[PDB]
């Protein structure tokens, strides 16, 4: 049948059915740089600039900011995908008498598994990696002063979670790829 392969319209679901958790993440994040982040940028030095940014991870702390919920969002997404994608792979293995055809159909749906879910995950990397705003960075601020703030705003830890996430939809990708 023409409702396997991990289907935009399936992907489209797991999407909607799950989007309560992103509900206006992005206005969520715009509004809290612009009131709190700006100032960034007018640090003196070094360690005054780390000092706005851990003033800056209080007030995070203080407005209920939390990307421990985003982490929730992919791992219910992942799983959806997942759960689609397996009773798919059942109902062709069910279905599709043509060993090499049946092929045709694995491949296509976990390969649309990896890709659907990897964007998913880099998308929500990205949101999370920008409450550390780029464009309101002092001018003296390398890499490694950069890696510091990172730390202290809670996105290095949260890299670590995605992390293990990326970690696990390979690990479902595998099973969902099995060979014939």
């Amino acid at each position: 049948v023409d409702e396997l392969g991990f289907n935009e319209a399936e992907r489209q679901k797991i999407l909607d059915s799950n989007s309560s958790l992103m509900r206006n993440a992005n206005e969520v994040r715009d509004k809290f740089i612009q009131n709190y982040a700006t100032s960034l940028k007018d640090s003196n030095d070094p360690q005054d600039f780390l000092r706005r940014v851990q003033e800056l991870r209080i007030n995070m702390q203080k407005n209920f900011i939390s990307f421990d919920a985003y982490y929730n969002y992919l791992n219910n997404l992942v799983l959806a995908s997942y759960n689609r994608c397996k009773q798919e792979k059942t109902f062709a293995e069910s279905t599709i008498k043509n060993e090499l055809t049946l092929g045709e159909f694995v491949a296509e749906i976990s390969d649309n598994f990896n890709n659907f879910t990897c964007d998913e995950v880099a998308r929500i990397s990205d949101l999370v990696a920008s409450y550390l705003p780029r464009e309101y960075l002092p001018p003296f601020i390398d890499g490694n002063m950069m890696g510091v703030a990172f730390q202290i705003l809670g996105i290095d830890d949260f890299g670590k979670k995605l992390n293990e996430i990326v970690q696990d939809i390979g690990t479902k990708y595998i099973i969902l790829s099995k060979n014939k």
